[PDB]
């Protein structure tokens, strides 16, 4: 029934962590070392179905197709018009599964502040911090333990 | 018959929370080492069903099609016109199994205030700490037994 | 017939509680340790059926279609107009099964006021203590027997 | 026939008695000891079926369809109007064999005013109780017998 | 069912990143020489569906096809055309499937400010970064580790 079409989207978000941090990794381990840092990563998605139907006219230009009019003096002014406008359809069916936050947390064992900056400037091409979706990326040194 | 349709999703929460616990245990086992910090996690989520159908106009930007007009002096002012306007329609079916709220607790061994903090600030980018659905994440270090 | 509805929730009950109790029992034993307390949840639920349907309007925004004005002078003032305004149609289906309130009681054997507060700290990060249900939770520690 | 609709009952009932007085053992038994106390419970319950069904309006937010007014002078004042309101339906099914009251009566063997509060204030939580359905919960110690 | 119209874009996405690699790969090894630099890059799209429908008039050439007029002098002035006009009508139907944002990151080990603009310019060429999608580029230097 429906049991399978929550635990597809549970594994879907998983899968999505998992190619994340394997790509975090990549970058990482040949700079720092092995075993000199931590880092995991989440992502939260929505699964909603939107569909949009969009109709526009353009008012600023009008066309005209039949015009009457009669000026009578002596005072009659009558007029009667037809117009005919662009008119513009849209229809649009959204995706299912969009990307709506991310964060990601790195620790550094134990670090001046040039280099926190330089290896916060490098993960964010690799991970694609954004602002636009209130997307989290910190990254600290810690002291470790023996 | 309905026996079925609750356990699935009691199931999927415990799920949930095993899931984020093996997350956490990830970050705090080689920074604090083992048997040296406790951790537990809940989720509670929401399983109904929400159907959305919109329709909007824009009054601000009409759109003439037919218009008569009748000035008579001498008063008569007559007028009579047809409009036509934007039109959107939005169809939207939301997801069902939604997370209501997060809680998370730590303890931690016996710490200053600002390895607290440290810790802290790793673990909001493990979890994902939101503040908008009143998510609560605690950390503290209290004196175990032997 | 209708005698295996109601058993069904009883053992549902029931298996929240004992959920409930061997998360308590995780983080209590390494800190306390073995025999030095004990605690006993419950829970109460509801299972009812609720149906929602709900049509709303959106009265500040009118837009007008069709529109016929006569101002007479000599002093007739007569008006007709039509207006379509936004709709807004959603249907909700409730679930079955809501938690209402839930209670919970820790008993110490013997502690100062700082670790009590510390460990009611660690206790409603693992049980979920909301004060929208009005739920309880106490902690307190008394004298065993021999 | 229906000779089994309320034997059902009353062993449903019975079967939360034993639960509720399971619940209590667990707790009692370390703190007091063997022998050294007894209590009961009882809980009564109703068996009804009650479905609702409820429509609901907003008069505070009208919104016009058509209008017509005449305003003539010389004095005719005449309005003509349609509204269209929030619509709300509600269909509601309620359970049957919701818990009306409840007492506990528990009796120690021979304590000060201190010990009795605190062991209220433990079985307060492992019990429920509430005192919306006027449950009753009395704790107190007698003189046995030998 | 709809299971794999959303893994297929999850590998598509993962072969376009890869074929940037590759290409990545390419021009900075004879350069930078083996194992003088770590990169990687992501891609976002989107995959929904737009159709489009346009009709356009130009009312500034407008064509006469039936003409009457009364001219009657003692003053009767009527008159009373037909037009006709430029028709167009455009269907469109978009693409499935477009890149919304790149982003790439470079690291060097360790070079001055001119080595680093000659190697952005270089690598701007082969990745095609552009400012209308909003695309980042960054390249930089930082001490390895042995």
């Amino acid at each position: 029934p429906a049991s399978a079409a929550r635990r597809k989207e549970q594994e879907l978000e998983r899968s999505q962590e998992q190619a994340l941090r394997e790509k975090i990794d990549s970058v990482l381990l040949p700079i720092l070392g092995y075993g000199n840092y931590t880092a995991q990563v989440d992502i939260q998605m929505d699964f909603s179905a939107v569909e949009q139907t969009r109709k526009r006219f353009d008012p600023n230009t009008p066309a005209t197709r039949s015009e009457y009019a009669l000026e009578d003096y002596n005072v009659r002014k009558e007029s009667t018009r037809n117009f005919e406008l662009d008119t513009t359809i849209s229809h649009e069916r959204k995706q299912t599964g969009t990307v709506a936050r991310q964060t990601v947390s790195v620790a550094i064992k134990d670090m001046s502040e040039s280099e926190i900056n330089a290896i916060r400037q490098v993960l964010i091409g690799t991970v694609g911090f954004d602002q636009g979706r209130g997307d989290l990326l910190n990254v600290l040194s810690v002291k470790f333990a023996e």
